[PDB]
């Protein structure tokens, strides 16, 4: 409620804030540890759960490292597109020099000004089977 | 009205029907001529106007040949994507072997089943400036 529900949203805001400052993918462990170093007192279970909400509402992007651990980043600022899981919303960052190249030339081919494009991929994720 | 508005929709239906049977891009002239050969009595102005409505509501796709003439086809049945004019809705067919290739591998890369994708391009057309 007021001791709990206001302290809850205050935790999330602290997680959100740490992300805005990080430029690279980080595990939930690494993110918990840096919050701790920064004076926060936020349990690892709460961190993992928050990053999951973020990773499936499209605020953070995710990857699975050769370990098995999920890593996270606030959406990347440099132009890219996303792969998304239909079932849980898990968002993965995707791109390509030579796809983005195709999309540009084909517009100026037919003589179009003010070009823009949307590329989206979807599927049922590994976890979701 | 009943002599006019019912005969009007009857004309469009005859144009729509000819398209369902043609597999290749054809000018408004060529399409008028074949309607005529098929027993219809539909003026060239009405044909040109119908194909324009179709070309910008997304029923036919369009191209501009080295002459300057617009050519038209009912949407192609083989998998492709579209370029579209923001201003008039002019729909042009676009595709690529090596774009479609990228989209598939990147999904089965991260271990996704039941893959699908949407690619859309947009811009202000040559006619529209
Ligand atoms: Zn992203
Ligand atoms: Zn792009
Ligand atoms: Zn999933
Ligand atoms: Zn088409
Ligand atoms: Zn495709
Ligand atoms: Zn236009």
């Amino acid at each position: 409620a007021s001791a709990a529900g206001v302290r809850s949203t205050r935790q999330r805001a602290a997680i959100s804030t740490l992300l805005e400052t990080l430029d690279d993918f980080r595990s939930a462990q690494e993110l918990h540890d840096e919050l701790r170093r920064r004076g926060e007192n936020i349990g690892l279970t709460t961190v993992y759960r928050t990053l999951q909400s973020m990773a499936s509402s499209g605020l953070v992007d995710t990857l699975h490292t050769d370990t098995g651990e999920s890593v996270y980043r606030r959406c990347s600022e440099h132009h890219h597109h996303h792969l998304v899981c239909r079932s849980c919303g898990s968002t993965i960052e995707v791109g390509d020099h030579e796809v983005e190249a195709w999309a540009a030339e084909v517009a100026t081919k037919h003589g179009f000004s003010d070009v823009s494009h949307t590329i989206e991929i979807f599927g049922t994720c590994s976890d979701c089977r």
